[PDB]
Order: structure tokens, then C-alpha cells, then sequence
DNA sequence: TACTGTTACGGCTCCATCGATGGAGCCGTAACAGTA
DNA sequence: TACTGTTACGGCTCCATCGATGGAGCCGTAACAGTA
């Protein structure tokens, strides 16, 4: 009946016991950091995992792999789980969609089973070679005897229900033979949901974390509605969600916070959507509720008459369309799914004005030409990709922070008077990190099937540098504690050095105050991870003429979040620079000055131009679905 | 709290509804076939593993291999199950006592994690040949330092819990690098037992399959203390037993029946040992409760003044004993596992009788002489082996019945005239079988992960048998319906033959008559199975002067079931004949008309004769435990 | 003279046991070029 | 002249992905020898 666990701990949970009911729709809100996937997929999942891998052999352990023990003392009411991780997963141009679903598998043990080789009237390539939805139709129509139904029952049962949640979820315009890694992101995150949650099970407990990455909202309710579908099965959900559908369509809700990082880890508000508006503590409830609220504004910047023009655009599934882009406004490019916006966007218009302005060396899509080009100096691009995760990388390093910080500290009188350099005053490069750790500071100890031990090192006491490199101290303070300091206290301490701070403020200005400077990459958020990427490209010098590209800054960012980024954006257009952002997400599509919609569908179906003008002009149209929701929000 | 199973109809279940209560000694009683092993190993640990297998990948699922999906429909409280096969394993040579406990891998991995190699002042080959006592007070002595004993926390538990398990037990005088192929019954359903419940968990169901296989009261009452304290961890312990000291010891006992085959697979009588006892309905009741007993003889038979006279027998750990067996009367060779019964009966005595009468070569054991075998003509054998399972094999195979059988349905006049021979009335001859399905009737189509399904052959409808087989009829029935009788049809089918009613008679002595000649040995029981080699050795012809060797005749028998096989020993005696059992069960015991005892200890410490003579002269000899144990009895 | 032990010999079935390689991202370093 | 774009290049880290063999037992068949 319930999942109850207490006397969690893990990671920057505050010791906090959460009663989680059974067979139902539970959706864990909070801000970025405030420890839902260190709550669930760190600490319930790795119980599961951890209770389920011991009652088997030694052998089989060491050829699975057992998760680190989770800090928690009671849990109880566990069953067996099935999770997918928030992280995006990368894959070899080997991959195709069939191997990537496993439907291949099950195609290949079916022609060997039952291929007399050609069942009902097809070869095994032809059928590879196939569209979803024609495939789906054919196996539903299948005139096998009798005895071969009762061989490959369960094959085809299998089968039949992993393509019938592909085509639920809208993705019945590839084929079986299409490469996974040349999907979008919406396409690539339905097929990795269609690898786990397709065929569905009874009495298991499903943990999702944010399952609705670069999808719009008509894929979004129909991603909803099938796991409606899979929840009336008997099975619990447990969704990790920034959504405000998601939130609304669920039977129960808890709530972290109160904030994020060290000032977050505990429970602020239990209950359903309406308990938690009329909970004041409550941040998610406030934002539903519209104490606070991204403001829509009343006056609308028209275009200066300065235009971008793109003519004859058709790089991938665009279908020779003329788009034009307006210059000194926040522009947002929306549209369903795989409608060709990314295509249209990085793969012309970014790879273009780097070419012609940075001076790159990158080939564009295929695309006539470009009008207006002249009117810009530089551009700054935010890929759809996530960050590479090491344990040698921390935010200061990330935003050329680093660079700056060692370069002053080997400018010292000390540093001059021994003949040091900025080299030594890194941990990845030898001469000035402990040797005796490689600069890694702490060491991971791993075992073959039992779990790894982390062990600080005695030589360093995880200072990561030696007695020499920390001998010199800059302003009172050596590299360490440079290092061991906060983004707040890095501002505050470099208040003279314009350099420095520019950078120090562009981290802070996205809400990473409590961040230290070497907090290591493996550790980080996926919202702080995608913060620290906005800030890195984000604090480099505009000229005030600049093109901004953004793609899907979104992603794992809560309402807070969003409306600081969106303020931020708001900020720099109005300092004279202007925005082009690939959104999903209604709240920043609701503020933009100008919206170019494509569609009508995704894949094959889609690439046009169906709406193009202000929010206002475009909830007039009805053929769009984003018009269709814009005009609710107003 | 409950482990509710409802509709089980696997094998011969007939859809029976059991609560099993969590936390808590439970045992399954019942005759020898009524349902207890495909009640629980079939049933609960098979929805276990399924449950627990299906929630991991395809690769996963390959790499384990899923069981049979049980035809159970409500199953609901279960947990992660650690089960015990009642089928003993056989080792090859190469395989070692550390190797099989999984101990070594662990001291492998702590000298290869802590080695600077020798820990504690000790290198891993000098612990590898060292005895089990003396390794686990070794290991709960070391001095290690603070940073290893953190780095090897986990690997010095699992090592001092698997040591202490096998202390407990009673395995203090084995070595490490003792081969596992060269100890005995006991001694290696030991090692089974610590390879699994070796290292307690918290909050999993143990299932045992008849866990005290070869072993004496004392080892099994250390046993039962060492179950209890596992339980007091906070698991759940189901067994399998047929044993009084195990029911007596329990929290519940769930009882089948009420017979076997097709009569039982239902549940009699449930509660205490004190609910069971006053359960009329129940056969374990009945036998519990002294109702019905296996009856003490008053009076003794006393030798006739010939005697078998073994001088200077020293073989394996016998230390050089010279022990006389009389002749004429039941003789039962007692003592604690490993106290070397066995290594003396089975490699002496029976290996000299069988080279001086039956003419075989076989090379017996390290001893000086033996008097008196001019008294005896022939040997039979049963040794404490299992049977071999292969689906080609049937009890009317097994028990030498097929070979007659096969004779007389070609001593026929069709057969005669149509020029056949016996080979082409067996399913294992090309000629006669039916080819489609090369004899074996039924074919079991194996996937990758899938579980397999069975489909029978449509060629020969089950038959194993083609037209031109089937169209010889020996008084009014074919080949497929004299295999398809039991063994009681074939018993008033063949009263006119003695060559096969003797050994039907001697099958249905044994409590056999429900089971089909023509049933797979696979799907044997193990007490069906072992009262099928039973028969198969005490069917052949007895001279009146012959020696009956058996070697635990107990295992897998119920109460009623030994006491029919006692009444057989007892009459065969009567007749003439004199017989020798190696046995641990104290009904047997008590009934016979001399003792032989071996010990006072197993391994190196016993092969001394601590008792000879009747059960009254052998429970006054404080020395033995037997005789303390025999005291209760009488 | 036939029944009952042994042996060999061919064919069938069951059961125990023993992570590396390629692709991608990031950090530090160097060099080259455009612009205020 | 210094700040800010680009490129390359070496070293480090993370993540996705693709059962066979030997030993033992059993069945059918043949041959050989001892005994009632
Ligand atoms: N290399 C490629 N070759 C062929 N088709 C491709 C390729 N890359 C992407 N596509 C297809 O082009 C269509 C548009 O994808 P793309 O424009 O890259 O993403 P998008 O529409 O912005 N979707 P999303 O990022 O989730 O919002 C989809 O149907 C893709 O499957
Ligand atoms: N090893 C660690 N020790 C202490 N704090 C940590 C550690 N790893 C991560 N954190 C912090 O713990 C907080 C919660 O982490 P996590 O649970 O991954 O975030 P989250 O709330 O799910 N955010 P997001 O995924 O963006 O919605 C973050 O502020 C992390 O920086
Ligand atoms: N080949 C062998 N070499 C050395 N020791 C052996 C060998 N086989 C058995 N032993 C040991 O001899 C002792 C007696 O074993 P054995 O007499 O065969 O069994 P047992 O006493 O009848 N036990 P059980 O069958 O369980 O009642 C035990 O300590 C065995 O480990
Ligand atoms: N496939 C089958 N179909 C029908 N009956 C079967 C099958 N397999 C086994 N049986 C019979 O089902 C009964 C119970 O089998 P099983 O559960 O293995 O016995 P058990 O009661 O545990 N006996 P034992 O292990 O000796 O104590 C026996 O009479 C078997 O012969
Ligand atoms: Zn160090
Ligand atoms: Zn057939």
C-alpha cells in the first residue's frame, strides 16, 4: 500500500520520511537542486536494485553490477523496479531503432521460429525496412496457423504491444531501419521510453525522471495518456517533473525544497495539486497558483525593419520554405516534435553567421542563401546537447574562470619569487597537485561486485595540492580555499577584478550562489549542469549587434528558473542584442515578440511554415496546435 | 505479512489455496509425492525469480536464464528468495572447498586489496591450505590498520560470517583446499547450505528443499540452532522436511496429501505440531501422535554363531578398527557424518564381497583381511548416489521390466510374421519410433530468454509410436497403452508371467502403483525416484544366503514409506537373508538387531567403534551419542 | 540347457564451471588571426 | 598593443554494446562365464 522511507540521507536530504502510496500517480516537484532524483532514483531504485541483485550468485552479481548503498535506514513495501535515467544516452551510428527497441530481437526469433524463410508473405528485410505504423498493421493482420500462433505466442504478444505504444506516443513515421543516432531529441527520448515502459508489467514499480525532454504538448498528453494507460495496469509511477501538465494530471504530489542545494533536501508540501496551491510555503504551489507568475507583457516590440531572410531552405525534412526572422526583438521558433526546428535553426542559420562572422570552418545544411547577414557581428550559440560529465571538471573550470584565477595567483610575489607558473596552481597538470592522489583528491576504491568505497586521501587531506603549491597564498588565502568557496563569496572577493566578476555574476545571475567553484562535474544536477552551460555561454562579451541561439534551455529547470533565464534574456534584448530561442516550454513562447511555427507534424510530415507573428496574431490561427494552446494561456 | 498463494495447480496441485505467515519457521509435510517440492520450488520460487527477472534488460534475461512461468493465478506478499534444491550436485575434480563457499574469491580479492602479499603476517597460500577453524580464529584476530580495515570492512564480514556458518555447523576439521568431490553426503550438503545461507540477509524468504540429506541428529539439531538464529534476523524460512526433529522445531506446519500422485497435491491439515497431531485427516498427524508407528520388536534375533570379521581396516580416516558383523540378522552401522560408515561398508566390505562372488573388478579399500565370506553366495548393492534423469528413461526401463516387456510383444504372431524384432517396440531404436519426433513424444522449443513452451507432436499424437508399431496388439493392447497403465494395471495384466510380475510386485511393494511405466524420469520425484532404484535392487533373485547393502535407503521417504521399506528388510530377513544399513533415521534404527557404532567425532577425529550391540546394549554406552539419542526412543 | 552376474561399446541427455573496445566530451597548452 | 574569436594536439574520463566444454549417468546391444 505504501513505499514508506525513513531516515533518508543521501546526498543533501536532511533526514525526511516520505510515505509514498502504492499503485497510483505520484509526480516529486521542486526547484533545480532541491534532491528529487538523489530521492528517488539515487536512493529507492538503488535499495530495489541493491535487494533484488543480493538474494542472486556471486557470478551473477559480477556480470550485473550492484549500485552503491543508499544512505537510508527503513524501506519498506519495495517491489521490483524499472527506471529511466534523467541523463541523455549517446548513441554509435551502429544503432539503429529496431536493435535500440529490441524489436529486432523479437523479429529475428520469430523468422527463426516460425520461417518456413518468409512469414505471411515477407522476408526479414522487408520488414526491417518498414515504417512503424505499416509494420504495426501488418503484424496485426498476421494469418499464421494454429500451431504456429501457439509457438510465438508470446513473441507477438511482445511485439504487437511495443509497436501499438510506439504509435500511441506518435512516432509512426520512421523505420525500423533509421539510425538512432541521427534523431532528434523528442524522437531519440520516446524510443527510450518505448526500450522500458513498452511493454508494461503488473505490480511494478515505474520511476521516471523527467520523461517529457524536447517535447511539445500535444506529445507530452499523449506520453501522458499511455502512461494513464500503464498505470491502470496495477503498476506505480513515480515521475520527477518540471511540467505543469504533469503536475495537474496526477493523483498525488510531493513537494522538496524549501530552495536548493544546501538550503533544500527536506519536504515542504504533501497532497494533491490543489493542497499544494493553497500551501504558502509551498514554491511549485505559489507558481501554479499565481502568487508569482512570468508577466506577459501588454506591449509587444515591433521590428525596426531590419530582417533576417532564409530562402529556400530544405536541410532534411524542410520542404523549401522562406522564413524570416525579425532582428532587435526575442524571437521564438515552436512547433511539434520533429517538425524540423532544430534542422531549420543550428544546422543553417548558426552554421551560417559562425561561418560568415567567428570565422568557422563548418558546413552548413542545404539552403540557398541568407539575407541580412551584414547586419550582425558575432554570434553565440547553446547547443541541444548535454554537458560531458568528468571528476577533473568543476564550474570554475567550465566557465573560464579557472584560466583567470591561476593566471593572478602565479602573478603573486611569492610565485615570482620561486619561479612558479599558472600550471602548477591546477590539480590535472603535474608539478602542483599531490601525487600521491593524481590531484583527484579523494580516491574511489572498486571492488568486482561489491560496492566501491571512497576513501579521502591521508597525503593531501583533500586539499588536492601539496605543501609547495599551498605555501603561497593570494589576498590571505591559497588556491584551496579559492576553491572551496562559493559563488557568492567568489563574488564578493573579487569586486576589483572586472575579469573575474563578470564571469563570477554571469554564474550567479542564474541562481548558482551556492555553488563551489570545485564542485566536481560527476556530482552536479542536471538543472545546475545546464545553468552552468548557460552561463558559460552566457558571459562572454556582446557588442550589442549579436545573434543569440538558444536551443531548449529548459531542460531541467523549474518555474523559478525559467523566469530568472527569461528576465535575463528580457534584460539583454533590451540592451540592444536580439534572441532566438528554440522553445517548447509555454511560458517563454508567451512572453517572445515574434513566434515562427513549423509543422503541421513531425518527420516526413511536417517542415512548413503553418503560423508566423506575434503570440496574439498566431492563437488565430487554428491549423497549429501551438496556437491552440496559446490561446488558453491568454 | 502473508505469502497468500491462490489457484495452484501446478503439476498435481488441484487448485489449492495456502496462506504462508512471514517471519516464521514454516514446514511442509506429506507423503513422498504429494505436491511439497512443486508447492514451493515450483510454485513460489519460481513466481519469485520470474518477478524478479522480468524488471531487468533482454541482455540481463539472456545472461540468467528465466524459469517456467508457474500456473499460479494470485500471488501476492512475496519477497526475494534465496532457494535450496533438493537435487544433490556432483563436482568436478578441479573444484575445492574455498572455491565452492566462494571463500576464496573473497581472500583473493582482500590479499589483492590489502597485500603489501601478506596480511597479518600470512600469504594467501599458507590460509589456503589451513583448516576452517583455524582460518576463522586467524581471521578474528587480525591487526590490521584503521584505512584497511575501512577499505576491506565488507570482505572481512562475508569471510567471518561464512567462517563462523561452517564452525556452527560442524566443519572445523575440513580444509580449505580440501577437493569437494572426495567428501561425504554430509559433509558436502553442507558446504551446499553454507554456499547460500552462508551470509544472512534481511527480509528474504529461504526456501530448503530437504536441507538434513545424510545427516545425524546432532548435526541436524546444530543445524535447526543455526536456521533459528538466521530467522531471528528477520527472514522467512520454509522447509521442506520429513524429519520429527524439524516439525517439532517450527512455528507452522502446512501439511498435503492426503496420498500421493494423483490421490494428493491437496492441503489436509494446518497449525501447530499440536493442531497437526490431533488432525485425524493427517497421515503426519497420525504418525506424530504414535497412532501409527513402525513397531519395536520385543524380542531380538541373536546371531547364529557366523560372523563377518573385518581385521585392520584403516580406510580413508579409519583408524585401523576391527569391527564383526553378524550374519542372519538386521545390522544397522550407525554414527555422526564423517565419522567414516561409509568409507568402511561401501568401500570394504561390500567392494571384497563383490570381487569374491559376483566376479568383478573393483579395487577395495586400505584393509588386512576379511573372515567368513565362504558363508555368503551373492551381493546387492544400493549405494547413496541419486539416480541419473534423462527424459529417454522410464521406471519400466529403469526397473529391468522394458527388455522383458519388448521380448513378449515380439514373441507375437503379427510381429513374427511381419519379421520385427524387440528394438522396434522401444522409443530409443530408429525403426519403430515415430521419426518426426525422434521417440520422445512431446517437443519442448527452446527461445533465447522466453521461457520454453511445449507442444506435442501432431505426427504420432503423443504415441511415440507410428501405424505400422501401433497395428501389433498383445492381447487386446498395443505398446503405447501396456506403457500407458500404472503399475498396478500391469500387476493384473501380467499375473500369468513371473519374470515381469516380480518385478512389478517388487515396484508395487514399495508404494508405486499410481505411477505410469511409461512416466519420464525427469519428472520423477526424488523420493519416487529413489524408491524406484529401491526396487530396481531388491527385484533380482535372492538365494537365501545373500548380503543387502544400502547405503541411506531414508532419503526422500516419508514415515509410511520407511515403514513399508522396513517391513520389506524385516520380511527379507525373516526368509533367510541377512542386511546391512547405513543409516541416520532412528525408526530404522531402533528396529534392528545389532548396532554397529563409528565415531565419537567425523572427519580426523573418528573411525573408532564406540558402540557394538543390540539398540538396549548401545543406550547404555554414555560415549556415543546415538546411544543418548536411542534412550529417549526406548 | 537356460537364467543371472560381469565386461565392453556406441549414442543421447543433464549439469557444473569459467569485460574489452570504440566513440565522444573535457582540460591544459600552444598557435594564428580580427578588432577596439 | 591587448582582448577575444578560431584552429590543432596530447592526456584523462565516461558510456554504449555484443555460451562453450568436460564429466557423469542411462539405454540398447553384444559377448562371456558361473550355477541350478
Ligand atoms: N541526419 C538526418 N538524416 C535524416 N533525417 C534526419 C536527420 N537528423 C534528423 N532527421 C529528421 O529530421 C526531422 C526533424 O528533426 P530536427 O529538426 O533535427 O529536430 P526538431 O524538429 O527540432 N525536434 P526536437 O529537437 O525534439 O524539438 C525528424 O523527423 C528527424 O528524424
Ligand atoms: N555527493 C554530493 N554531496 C553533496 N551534495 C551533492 C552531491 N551530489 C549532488 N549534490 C547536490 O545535491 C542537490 C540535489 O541533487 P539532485 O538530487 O541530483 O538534484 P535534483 O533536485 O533532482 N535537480 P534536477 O535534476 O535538475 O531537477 C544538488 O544541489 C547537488 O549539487
Ligand atoms: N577420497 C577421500 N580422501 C580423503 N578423505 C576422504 C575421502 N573420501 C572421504 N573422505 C573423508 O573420510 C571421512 C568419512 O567419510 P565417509 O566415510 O565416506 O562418509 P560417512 O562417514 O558415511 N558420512 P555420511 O555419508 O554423511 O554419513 C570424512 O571426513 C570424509 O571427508
Ligand atoms: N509434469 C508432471 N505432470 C504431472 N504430475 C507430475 C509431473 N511431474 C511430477 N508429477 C508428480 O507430482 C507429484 C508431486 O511431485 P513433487 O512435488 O516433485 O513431489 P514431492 O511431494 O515433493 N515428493 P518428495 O520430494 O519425494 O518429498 C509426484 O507424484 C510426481 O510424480
Ligand atoms: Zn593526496
Ligand atoms: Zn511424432
Amino acid at each position: 500500500d505504501y513505499i514508506v522511507v525513513k531516515g533518508a540521507r543521501e546526498h543533501n536530504l536532511k533526514n525526511i520520511d516520505v510515505k509514498i502510496p502504492r499503485d497510483k500517480f505520484v509526480v516529486i516537484t521542486g526547484l533545480s537542486g532541491s534532491g528529487k532524483s538523489s530521492l528517488a532514483f539515487d536512493t529507492i531504485y538503488a535499495e530495489g536494485q541493491r535487494r533484488y541483485v543480493e538474494s542472486l550468485s556471486s557470478y551473477a552479481r559480477q556480470f550485473l553490477g550492484q549500485m552503491e548503498k543508499p544512505d537510508v535506514d527503513y524501506i519498506d513495501g519495495l517491489s521490483p523496479a524499472i527506471a529511466i535515467d534523467q541523463k541523455t544516452t549517446s548513441r554509435n551510428p551502429r544503432s539503429t531503432v529496431g536493435t535500440v527497441t529490441e524489436i529486432y530481437d523479437y523479429l529475428r526469433l520469430l523468422f527463426a521460429r516460425i520461417g518456413t524463410v518468409t512469414i505471411g508473405g515477407k522476408n526479414i528485410y522487408e520488414v526491417c525496412c518498414l515504417s512503424i505504423g505499416e509494420a504495426k498493421e501488418f503484424f496485426a493482420n498476421l494469418n499464421l496457423t494454429e500451431r504456429q500462433q501457439l509457438i510465438a505466442r508470446q513473441i507477438l504478444k511482445e511485439i504487437n504491444a511495443r509497436l501499438g505504444f510506439l504509435v500511441d506516443v506518435g512516432l509512426d513515421y520512421l523505420t525500423l531501419a533509421r539510425a538512432a543516432g541521427t534523431l532528434s531529441g523528442g524522437e531519440a527520448q520516446r524510443i527510450r521510453l518505448a526500450t522500458q515502459i513498452g511493454s508494461g508489467l503488473m505490480g511494478v514499480i515505474y520511476i521516471l525522471d523527467e520523461p517529457s525532454i524536447g517535447l511539445h504538448q500535444r506529445d507530452n498528453d499523449r506520453l501522458l495518456r499511455s502512461l494513464k494507460k500503464l498505470r491502470d495496469l496495477g503498476n506505480t509511477l513515480l515521475v520527477v517533473e518540471h511540467d505543469e501538465d504533469t503536475m495537474y494530471a496526477s493523483d498525488y504530489i510531493i513537494d522538496l525544497g524549501p530552495g536548493a542545494g544546501s538550503h533544500g533536501g527536506q519536504i515542504v508540501a504533501e497532497g494533491t495539486v490543489e493542497e499544494i496551491k493553497q500551501n504558502p510555503n509551498s514554491v511549485t504551489g505559489e507558481y501554479l497558483s499565481g502568487r508569482k507568475k512570468i508577466e506577459v507583457p501588454k506591449e509587444r516590440r515591433k521590428p525596426n525593419g531590419k530582417w533576417l531572410e532564409i530562402i529556400g531552405a530544405r536541410e532534411n525534412n524542410l520542404k523549401n520554405i522562406n522564413v524570416r526572422i525579425p532582428l532587435g526583438v526575442f524571437t521564438c521558433i515552436t512547433g511539434v516534435s520533429g517538425s524540423g526546428k532544430s534542422s531549420l535553426i543550428n544546422e543553417i542559420l548558426y552554421k551560417r553567421l559562425a561561418a560568415e562572422l567567428n570565422r568557422a570552418s563548418v558546413k552548413p545544411g542545404e539552403h540557398d542563401l541568407i539575407k541580412g547577414i551584414e547586419y550582425l557581428d558575432k554570434v553565440i550559440d547553446i547547443d541541444q546537447s548535454p554537458i560531458g560529465r568528468t571528476p577533473r571538471s568543476n564550474p570554475a573550470t567550465y566557465t573560464g574562470v579557472f584560466d583567470f584565477i591561476r593566471e593572478i595567483f602565479a602573478n603573486t610575489t611569492e610565485a615570482k619569487t620561486r619561479g612558479y607558473k599558472a600550471g602548477r596552481f591546477s590539480f590535472n597538470v603535474k608539478g602542483g597537485r599531490c601525487e600521491a592522489c593524481a590531484g583527484d583528491g579523494i580516491n574511489k576504491i572498486e571492488m568486482h561486485f561489491l560496492p566501491d568505497i571512497y576513501v579521502p586521501c591521508e597525503v593531501c587531506k583533500g586539499k588536492r595540492y601539496n605543501r609547495e603549491t599551498l605555501e603561497v597564498r593570494y589576498k590571505g588565502k591559497n588556491i584551496a580555499e579559492v576553491l572551496d568557496m562559493t559563488v557568492e563569496e567568489a563574488l564578493e572577493f573579487f569586486k576589483n577584478i572586472p575579469r573575474i566578476h563578470k564571469k563570477i555574476e554571469t554564474l550567479y545571475d542564474v541562481g548558482l550562489g551556492y555553488i563551489k567553484l570545485g564542485q566536481s562535474s560527476t556530482t552536479l544536477s542536471g538543472g545546475e549542469a545546464q545553468r552552468v552551460k548557460l552561463a558559460t555561454e552566457l558571459s562572454r562579451k556582446s557588442t550589442g549587434k549579436t545573434m543569440y541561439i538558444l536551443d531548449e534551455p529548459t531542460t531541467g529547470l523549474h518555474m523559478a528558473d525559467v523566469h530568472r533565464l527569461v528576465g535575463i534574456l528580457h534584460r539583454l534584448v533590451e540592451a540592444g542584442n536580439s534572441v532566438v530561442v528554440i522553445e517548447h516550454n509555454l511560458d517563454v513562447i508567451k512572453t517572445a515578440d515574434y513566434i515562427i511555427d513549423l509543422g503541421p507534424e513531425g518527420g516526413s510530415g511536417g517542415g512548413l511554415v503553418v503560423a508566423e507573428g506575434t503570440p496574439e496574431e498566431v492563437a488565430k490561427v487554428e491549423n497549429s496546435y501551438t496556437g491552440q494552446f496559446l490561446k488558453k494561456v491568454l
